[PDB]
């Protein structure tokens, strides 16, 4: 048992190990508060996130548990993965705090075509990763990337509108989807680096539905048939119909095989999108593609997503997943 010391920032008690030097709060990420700190083991910096009320509910127990089983998980050079977890309590009796530890993210995400490059290569490696362990983000988005100052990515999320970045399919909930929703926010964030603006900028999801089919086209009668919908079908065939944009007349100027890239990413067909893996493989990577460093995931069970469990199970749970963690 590490001793522990405690003060109070922003009307809150934090109560951590005294490995963990000089806190300095640096605002909210998912479902907690984070600090910036100072650790005296590696003497790098790290970011600690204390979770707000993580028993109050079923809710709140299940995502509590969600989030460590994941960041537990998660070993690869393009996503966020856990460098420590603690909780100031002796006991599961007494267990009502948790405290995520991992490396200082850097800042978010013109740009030059050799970085749009780099920086989307990086999240392509990072999503083959996830996808090969039937993780989906859902999310992704350029505040949700970090970078540092030699240009290098991680994946995360500090739970720019989510909707302008979100796959039609779970938009609008239209027809079956897959891992390839996240390759449709890539397409989007993209396209944003090469033009610097927002490429689908919608006010409401009748907005947003309205902006991609001005790029993309209304659906064909081979798509029409895998509309699950009969409401969306129907709002489909009764729009005035549009055509499909050549994207080499809307990204003027832009690489062509980034231009190429693009048309296989934004695609409303989910069974036609490219997938991560295949997008590693396409020419516009000539300079960075390296089939023996783009490596999976081990099998992650979440078989526990199904489940139907009170607070104190959860609770309990969570509890056996803080005692059994070993540092990286
Ligand atoms: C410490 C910590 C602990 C846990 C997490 N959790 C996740 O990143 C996460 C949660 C759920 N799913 C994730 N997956 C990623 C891979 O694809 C599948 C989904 C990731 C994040 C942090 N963390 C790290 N560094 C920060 C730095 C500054 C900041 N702040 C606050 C936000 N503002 C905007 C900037 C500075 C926050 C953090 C912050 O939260």
């Amino acid at each position: 048992r590490p001793t522990f010391y405690r003060q109070e920032l922003n009307k809150t008690i934090w109560e951590v190990p005294e490995r963990y030097q000089n806190l300095s709060p640096v605002g909210s990420g998912a479902y907690g508060s984070v600090c910036a700190a100072f650790d005296t083991k590696t003497g790098l910096r790290v970011a600690v996130k204390k979770l707000s009320r993580p028993f109050q509910s079923i809710i709140h127990a299940k995502r509590t548990y969600r989030e460590l089983r994941l960041l537990k998980h998660m070993k690869h050079e393009n996503v966020i993965g856990l460098l420590d977890v603690f909780t100031p309590a002796r006991s599961l009796e007494e267990f009502n705090d948790v405290y995520l530890v991992t490396h200082l993210m850097g800042a978010d995400l013109k740009l030059t075509d050799d970085h749009v490059q780099f920086l989307i290569y990086q999240i392509l490696r990072g999503l083959k990763y996830i996808h090969s362990a039937d993780i989906i983000h859902r999310d992704l988005k350029p505040s949700n990337l970090a970078v540092n100052e030699d240009c290098e990515l991680k994946i995360l999320d500090f739970g720019v509108a989510t909707r302008w970045y979100r796959a039609p399919e779970i938009m609008l909930n239209w027809m079956h989807y897959n891992q390839t929703v996240d390759i449709w926010s890539v397409g989007c964030i993209m396209a944003e680096l090469l033009t610097g603006r927002t490429l689908f900028p919608g006010t409401d999801h009748i907005d947003q539905l309205k902006l991609i089919l001005r790029l993309v086209g209304t659906p064909g009668a081979e798509l029409l048939k895998k509309i699950s919908s009969e409401s969306a079908r129907n709002y489909i065939q009764s729009l005035t119909q549009m055509p499909k944009m050549n994207f080499a007349n809307v990204f003027i100027g832009a690489n062509p095989l980034a231009v190429d890239l693009l048309e296989k990413m934004l695609v409303l067909d989910s069974d036609k999108r490219i997938t991560a893996a295949q997008a590693l493989a396409h020419a516009y990577f000539a300079q960075y593609h390296d089939p023996d460093d783009e490596p999976v995931a081990d099998p992650y069970d979440q078989s526990f997503e199904s489940r139907d469990l009170l607070i104190d199970e959860w609770k309990s749970l969570t509890y056996d997943e803080v005692i059994s963690f070993v540092p990286p």
